[PDB]
Order: structure tokens, then sequence, then C-alpha cells
């Protein structure tokens, strides 16, 4: 019996923290440099409210024109993992239109995806409070996540949020 596979994609402008989001979760370690343009897909295997499955995660980089591969996933992800930088208005408000892109190419009202508030641990220099990335996630009706992939906060409880949003779609 074949376990389900879930494909993900990780969204967000540069620098909010897609591959170390990523990385932590698949490698479950930190990295600080990480080329701002490599455009990787990664698989793991996990169990998620006791049901095993495999995630098929994009991690999307940069806004050049886009390969056959993220245009695949864009059409095909089951669910979003939008994230921003709790030090970084601008990217929050760039959320706004990653929603929109999201749901024009996957055709629908309503798409399976998480809002994820990155670099919780950088609390000197919170621009986003939580309170206002709540609010975007409840006018949105999507789930929220404070995270951090430096301190290991709240990591895979992100993705498999997201897979639980999806269960329930
Ligand atoms: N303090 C802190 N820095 C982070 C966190 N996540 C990513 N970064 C840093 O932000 C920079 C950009 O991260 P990256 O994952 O490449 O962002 P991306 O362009 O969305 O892939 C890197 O130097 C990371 O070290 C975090 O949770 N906390
Ligand atoms: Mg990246």
């Amino acid at each position: 019996m074949a376990m389900t596979e879930y494909r993900l994609v990780v969204v967000g402008t540069g620098g909010v923290g897609k591959s170390a989001l990523t990385i932590q979760l698949i490698q479950q370690h930190f990295v600080t440099e990480y080329d701002p343009t490599i455009e990787d897909s990664y698989r793991k295997h996990v169990s998620i409210d006791d049901e095993a499955c495999l995630l098929d995660i994009l991690d999307t980089a940069g806004q050049e024109d886009y390969s056959a591969m993220r245009d695949q996933y864009m059409r095909t992800g089951e669910g979003f993992l939008c994230v921003y930088s709790i030090d970084s208005q601008q990217s929050l408000d760039e959320i706004h239109s990653f929603r929109e892109q999201i749901l024009r190419v996957k055709d629908q009202d309503e798409v399976p995806m998480i809002l994820v508030g990155n670099k919780c641990d950088l609390e000197e220099h919170r621009e986003v409070s939580t309170e206002a990335g709540q609010a975007v996630a409840k006018s949105y009706s999507i789930p929220f996540m404070e995270t951090s992939a430096k301190k290991r906060i709240n990591v895979e409880e992100a993705f498999y949020q997201l897979v639980r949003e999806i269960r329930k779609y």
C-alpha cells in the first residue's frame, strides 16, 4: 500500500529564508549563505498525524523567467508555504501578490497554503508584529505560524500544518 505524496511549493521574496527552512526540514542544519538563485526540489518521508507520507517540496528562487519545472510545480502544487520575514514589512507586503499568483495559476478561489513569518529569532529587528501576521492569515482564512530556521522553531510544524490543510481540502 503506497503512501500519499504531497507536492508543496515554498514561495516568498528573496532573503526571507525559503532555502534555510527547507534545508532545516530535510537536513536538520542551518545554512547561512545559500545561493539565492538555486531552485531545488526535495523529498522527505514523514509521518503526519500518524499517517506516513512523502513530501515533494520545490524551494523556489529568484524571479527570472521560470524553468518548465517551476511552472509545472506552480500548476500541480497541492499546498503553498508563503514565507515572509518578521524583520521586513516589504516581504509581508509581497505576500499579497504571491497569493494572487498562486490562485491565478491554480485557477481556484482557495488553495491550501500557510502564512509563515520566518526569522522569529530576530526580535530586535522585528518590523511585522505577530498580530499583523495573524491578521493577514485570518483575512485570507489560512493558517499562520512564526518560524525560525536559525533556532529551529516550528520548522516541521509549518510543513506538517500545510499537509493538514491539504487533507482538509
Ligand atoms: N536570524 C535568522 N536568519 C535567517 C533565518 N532563516 C534564514 N536566515 C538568513 O537569511 C538569509 C537568507 O536565507 P535564505 O534561506 O537563502 O532565503 P531565501 O532567498 O528565501 O532562500 C541567510 O543568510 C540566512 O542565514 C532565521 O530563521 N533566522
Ligand atoms: Mg533560496
